[PDB]
DNA sequence: TTGTTTTTTTCTGGAGACTAGGGAGTAATCCCCTTGGCGGTTAAAACGCGGGGGACA
């Protein structure tokens, strides 16, 4: 059959949040942070510890600001996270301008 | 029958070349290593389709 929309994404929720592992594929990462790192100083090189560091801060980071923006979009009457959602709760938090 | 002497035998400066080996230099080969190709394995990001829900007024 057909399960109605925003119950599968309720299960993932679950699913997630019961466990840690990384959820970006680390290649892809590991890769942006290459040519990153490229427009600052030439010919460098990384240890894996340290790109691993880099991907857990980063995805540590990203999930904050998306429970700020629930929380946010939530405040707003909404159940749909909007770019105006994670504007605010950065500027709020004093990163953005 | 013994010992002194005779005699025999053993011992006692310069030039013009050549080759051959050792240290340093160059480059090459075999083994290993890095990288790319062939062969297999498929979950998923994007794209489509259809329907439920809420944003906005």
């Amino acid at each position: 059959h057909r399960y109605r929309p925003g119950t599968v994404a309720l299960r993932e929720i679950r699913r997630y949040q019961k466990s840690t592992e990384l959820l970006i594929r680390k290649l892809p990462f590991q890769r942006l942070v290459r040519e990153i790192a490229q427009d600052f100083k030439t010919d460098l090189r990384f240890q894996s510890s340290a790109v691993m560091a880099l991907q857990e801060a980063s995805e540590a980071y990203l999930v904050a600001l998306f429970e700020d923006t629930n929380l946010c979009a939530i405040h707003a009457k909404r159940v749909t996270i909007m770019p105006k959602d994670i504007q605010l709760a950065r500027r709020i938090r004093g990163e953005r301008a």
